[PDB]
RNA sequence: GGGGUAUCGCCAAGCGGUAAGGCACCGGAUUCUGAUUCCGGCAUUCCGAGGUUCGAAUCCUCGUACCCCAGCCA
């Protein structure tokens, strides 16, 4: 329960409404994000919860800024994230007849005229924040004359920027909104779904009404810029001829440390090529969230812990690590890579190999288990053998004994160096008879994986609030490594997690991996204490 | 000028009856993953000052801080 629930109660309670119907209305000029999905859960999630009904709903009112691309691509996440929409796929393009209709109507009142101050003229008339604007020269005209003019601008008659259909409310109002704000503009561009029928377009601030009305929407959820602007999503709907006034409710936007959101930040970082695309792993996009290795189980859990309030606020990274690793604690299946290798030899060892029993899941008997193979040259990570170290270190040294993942017992004896001070092979006795732990890869039978270290992709908390956000970049967003896997990771899916066992929880990238040479994403790295 | 918001490091419940929960953090148990799991600790106090009340985070003052609005963007 929120606020908003809270209120949808209180109207059933009362009989105000007999079923809830809402709607997830966005622009499609980029890719869905996090924050996109936080207002997703709330508009299906009601829907379902309240057995009533969400419309997804393209809101393309200004076709310079949008493309059919995004609409491809923001249908495929909803749907992905596990929601659907009520009957088919709406757009306030579906209503440009309607809102023309509408505007007619309001010319006929004369609460709407065409006023031809420039676009620098209309901003000098429109007052301050401390001061009340005045009206435009051109603000009395008949009905008959706003009329022929409209209808002229209809036609393409003015040129881009001549005139605009105007609100006439009130120049003197403490609501900027409110002082006969543009109904209409003008722009000669074709839009993907109405092609050039159009070149007068309509508002956000009179399409989504009249949009939320048409389509007998009872609780209109959006951000908290937009409390003034509900000062005039009323006065459209109580000045034209329309029988249902939907209610419309804000609550506070989703900021994420490390991270921007708004989309002409996030579509400089594509254009500028400095993250490979939309669905980058280190963009917030819910397709670059995807490909990181996240599943939709675990951003509508993010969503559900975060809460609906109204309060500004800024989570913390570590919320959203914590919900994608409780649901890949649970069912990632654990296979052993190694990121960074050194070789290992037995000297000890007898044999070619032999095949050990490893667990798909160490808590879980029921996910099974598989044959891996062991032999005498194995690879470990250069981070578990220290030639000298303390008590902490649980792991190789130079000295003593470790036990091989779910192998042998082996014991560090001569390390061998190469010229630089670096070494190149650790020379080891293992005990035939032992069945802290390092994880290894038999270097016979080792399949060359290719493994992404994602970090985060700004180096401070707040990016946003740089004057150049993207100097403020993370040089170690992506660090490329050339490791050693398991064989049987040779079938591994893309949108599969494994968890490779003390390092994290990983993902076959479908973009870079191959047969010839897998890639694997890391989602999130292990609790590291 | 107008619209909004203040409760733990971050997020959040709470609607006149004695400050939930999650993330993070500090312990301590068990583990062939420094992971998971378990156990326990984390707000005498709610932006501040005053008032009402037997009792106030809730009510009433008066202040303060922060966010949003001057696109022919959404
Ligand atoms: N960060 C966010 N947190 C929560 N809801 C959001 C967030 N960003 C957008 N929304 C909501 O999603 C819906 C669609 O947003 P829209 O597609 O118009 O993009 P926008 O982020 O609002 O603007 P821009 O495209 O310029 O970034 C709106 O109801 C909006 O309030």
């Amino acid at each position: 329960t929120n606020f908003i629930r809270q209120i949808i109660d209180e109207d059933l309670a009362s009989g105000k409404h007999t079923t809830v119907h809402t709607r997830f209305p966005p622009e499609p000029n980029g890719y869905l994000h996090i924050g996109h999905a936080k207002s997703i859960c709330l508009n299906f999630g009601i829907a379902q919860d309240y057995k009533g009904q969400c419309n997804l709903r393209f809101d393309d009112t200004n076709p310079v800024k949008e493309d059919i691309e995004y609409v491809e691509s923001i249908k495929n996440d909803v749907e992905w994230l596990g929601f659907h929409w009520s009957g088919n796929v709406r757009y306030s393009s579906d209503y440009f007849d309607q809102l023309h209709a509408y505007a007619i109507e309001l010319i006929n009142k004369g609460l709407a005229y065409v006023d031809e101050l420039t676009p620098e003229q209309i901003r000098e008339y429109r007052g301050t924040l401390t001061q009340p604007g005045k009206n435009s020269p051109y603000r009395d005209r008949s009905v008959e004359e706003n009329l022929a003019l409209f209808e002229k601008m209809r036609a393409g008659g003015f040129e881009e920027g001549k005139a605009c259909l105007r609100a006439k409310i009130d120049m003197a109002s403490p609501f900027i909104v409110m002082r006969d704000p543009v109904l209409y503009r003008i722009k000669f561009a074709e839009h993907h779904q109405t092609g050039n029928k159009w070149c007068i377009y309509p508002m956000y601030d009179f399409t989504h009404c009249i949009s939320d009305a048409l389509e007998g929407i009872t609780h209109s959820l959006c951000t908290l810029e937009f409390q003034d602007n509900r000062r005039l999503y009323d006065w459209v709907l109580d000045n034209i001829t329309i029988p249902v006034h939907p209610r419309q409710y804000e609550f506070s936007r989703l900021n994420l440390e490390y991270t921007v959101m708004s989309k002409r930040k996030l579509n400089l970082l594509v254009t500028d090529k400095h993250v490979e695309g939309w669905d980058d792993p280190r963009m917030p996009t819910i397709s670059g969230l995807r490909r990181r290795g996240y599943t939709a189980a675990s951003i509508r859990e993010f969503c559900k812990r975060i809460g609906v309030t109204k309060q500004d606020n800024t989570i913390e990274m570590a919320s959203l690590e914590s919900c994608i690793r409780e649901d890949l604690n649970e069912n990632a299946p654990r296979a052993m890579a190694v990121i960074d290798p050194v070789k290992l030899v037995i000297e000890n060892y007898q044999g070619e190999g032999e095949m050990v029993t490893m667990p798909n899941h160490p808590n879980k008997p029921e996910m099974g288990s598989r044959q891996v193979p062991f032999s005498g040259e194995i690879w470990i990570d250069r981070a578990d053998f220290r030639e000298e170290a303390n008590k902490q270190y649980k792991r190789l040294v130079l000295g003593k004994e470790v036990r091989l993942r779910n192998a042998y017992v082996i014991k560090a004896e001569r390390v061998e160096k190469d010229a630089e001070g670096n070494i190149t092979t650790i020379f080891c006795t293992y005990d035939a008879d032992t069945l802290g732990v390092i994880h290894w890869v038999s270097a016979a039978h080792a399949l060359p994986v290719e493994i992404r270290l994602y970090d985060r992709l700004f180096s401070v908390p707040n990016p946003g609030a740089a004057d150049d956000f993207l100097s403020v970049i993370n040089p170690e967003s992506l660090v490329i490594k050339q490791g050693f896997a398991e064989p049987s990771l040779k079938d591994a899916v893309a949108g599969k997690a494994f968890q490779f066992e003390r390092e994290g929880y990983f993902c076959l990238d479908s973009r870079h991996s191959t047969a010839e040479k897998p890639v694997f994403n890391r989602t999130v790295g292990l609790r590291d204490t």
